[PDB]
């Protein structure tokens, strides 16, 4: 694939993991340790690389998250290969977010729908979601780290 294995957390460090496939924001509460569901993050040649798009991927980007179609938009995950959108054999955009490095965080903004951001909710190990509103409960800061 040669896509980098990432494991990511919000700034409150609630795991990304896949539950029922699902994203889901926690796993600090299990007797299992629970490392995190490997996460492509993988650039966007389709779009101009000036704010940094990128297209996020599940289980060996086999499936990637979109913002659907609709007015507004709608977090799910789809089965469409990285490859296939990375290869230009399917529309990218709704599956497309703009990258933000903020020093030891990023945020990602979707190119379809511009204000929305990926987010968590304080409440734990509840779905990943979509946000315009920024500050407050919605963590829309997330780590990197490699597996």
């Amino acid at each position: 694939s040669g896509a980098l294995c990432f494991r990511m957390k919000d700034s409150a460090l609630k795991v990304l993991y896949l539950h029922n496939n699902q994203l889901l924001a926690g796993g600090l509460h299990a007797g299992k340790v629970i490392k995190g569901e490997e996460i492509s993050v993988v650039p966007n040649r389709w779009l101009d690389a000036s704010l940094s798009p990128v297209i996020l991927g599940v289980q060996g980007g086999s499936q990637c998250l979109s913002c659907g179609v609709g007015q507004e938009p709608t977090l799910t995950l789809e089965p469409v290969n990285i490859m296939e959108l990375y290869l230009g054999a399917k529309e990218s955009k709704s599956f497309t977010f703009y990258r933000r490095d903020m020093g030891l965080t990023s945020s990602f903004e979707s190119a379809a729908y511009p204000g929305w951001f990926l987010c968590t909710v304080p409440e734990a190990d509840q779905p990943v979601r979509l946000t315009q509103e920024l500050g407050k409960s919605y963590n829309t800061d997330f780590y990197f780290q490699q597996c």
